[PDB]
């Protein structure tokens, strides 16, 4: 069946949905169409090109009033080169005074990041298992533990200046604790002298490994 209306979206509406190159973008819900049990949502992009999307894929255009915002909630969020996109995550912490009143992302790719409140989008019908779209295995199994365990959080205490292995490509490298922010550890990868920002209770910290 065609519908104008399900749940809280309605034909018309402007929306954000998901790309063939995961990224996410500005548009307009054109059609809601039902087959049987199932839903899909025609999405027209700004630039006018046209994809039918699971319930999953798109996301309001709005920001998530906090209380509506757990561990574990399925997000897009405002993602970091020097270029900005909207990419999709989930929450890994809620603002508190460990975080500096901060929403913490973990990204589908497996990055990390802080972000505000300004910086999030809700997916308008995520999965009952949150994580069960997050296409690769190992991140997927990894969130699944997480926020399954949640507030059980292993971390390894890192300090500026801590020598360190971390892995990057399947083996261990040299490494250094630059700086930590809250549930984050940037690591100077030392070989290639350039830094990344890690969870701490990433096992590609070689102490959480271990
Ligand atoms: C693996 C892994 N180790 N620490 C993290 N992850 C992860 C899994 C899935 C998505 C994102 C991340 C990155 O931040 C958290």
């Amino acid at each position: 069946e065609n519908l104008y209306f399900q749940g809280d979206l309605i034909v018309s509406m402007r929306i954000l949905g998901k790309k063939r190159t995961k990224t996410w973008h500005k548009g307009t819900l054109i059609a809601i169409q039902t087959v049987g049990p199932g839903k899909k949502y025609k999405v027209k992009f700004d630039n006018k090109g046209k994809s039918l999307l699971s319930g999953n894929h798109i996301a309001y255009d709005y920001h998530p009033p906090a209380d509506k915002l757990y561990v574990g909630s399925r997000v897009v969020a405002k993602y970091k080169g020097n270029q900005v996109w909207l990419y999709a995550g989930i929450v890994a912490e809620t603002p508190n005074v460990k975080n500096k009143l901060r929403f913490l992302i973990f990204f589908d790719d497996g990055y990390a990041s802080y972000v505000t409140q300004s910086e999030l989008y809700p997916i308008c019908r995520p999965l009952k298992k949150t994580w069960e779209d997050i296409e690769d295995i190992s991140c997927r199994d990894f969130i699944e533990e997480y926020v399954t365990a949640y507030p059980n959080r292993p971390m390894v205490l890192l300090k500026s200046g801590q020598l360190i292995k971390t892995e990057w490509e399947g083996t261990w490298w040299k490494s250094r604790v630059e700086e930590v922010d809250g549930s984050l550890v940037r690591i100077l990868f030392l070989d290639d002298k350039r830094c990344e920002w890690i969870y701490r209770g990433s096992t590609r910290l070689e102490p959480m490994f271990s």
